[PDB]
């Protein structure tokens, strides 16, 4: 699993004669892009670093603190283009992440466990594969990168 | 060098309340991490890519036109994070990104082959080294990730 993860203060999802579904304040925007073969192991793991990765300040001190810690929230957003290799051509495909099907499915196991973990009233959504429109504001801006395979 | 790319309607960054310095409308905004061992060849790929990516849809084609087909901006800043290490514990490791004084010059270095390659006027930056506030409309949303480590 790929995620781009953003420091931010709030942010607002909004879908198509345009309207909003979601909007956290202070916390994370995280672009998760599921790739063909991601395991459960590799959710896992994106998951326990999204929640815990010490992204803020508390006072003297810095990388201290996590989404959860300051009673933040995040906003989990479907990436598929994160596979988007662009070394071929000046065009990107998307043949490297999960056949966009059955990655849905992985992806609410995702939000499932996400909740699980921190509680559900901290954890928001896009919907899976529409084309949407985020106002993120960002907060830095401070901006962390996993690819699970990686490791 | 990494750069997380985003398609965007729209960006308003602002830095130290605050105060507007910089703001596109349609375009791309590159978030550039240096690394300690960037060849010029590296930040040449960068470039190439953000501006020749075609992530425009149009006219019954998907993934067509570029950021200068369309003759859009390019809000770019610098992004050390990027090169956080989360690989040991939960507070990140940017023991691998270029050093600022010697990521600020590469940084310059960097904005102006944009400019040479594209056009002044279409090309803004932050205030790198400084907290910045930045608002995206981020539209798709469309967020690509490169790295020229990764490459020949």
């Amino acid at each position: 699993m790929r995620v781009v993860i953003q420091r931010v203060k709030g942010a607002i999802l909004s879908v198509r004669e345009l309207e909003i579904i979601s909007e956290i304040k202070n916390g994370l925007i995280c672009f998760l892009g599921i790739h063909k073969n991601d395991t459960w192991e590799d959710a896992l793991y994106i998951i326990r670093k999204c929640l815990n990765l010490r992204l803020w300040n508390n006072d003297n001190k810095t990388w201290d603190k996590n989404v959860k810690d300051l009673n933040y929230e995040l906003l989990i957003v479907s990436q598929f283009t994160l596979f988007g290799n662009t070394k071929k051509g000046n065009k990107p495909d998307f043949h490297l992440a999960k056949e966009p099907n059955e990655a849905l499915i992985f992806y609410n196991k995702i939000i499932d466990e996400f909740k699980k973990q921190y509680n559900d009233d901290k954890i928001k959504i896009g919907k899976f594969g529409n084309y949407m429109n985020i106002d993120v504001t960002n907060d830095g801006p401070v901006t962390i990168y996993i690819d699970t395979h990686d490791i």
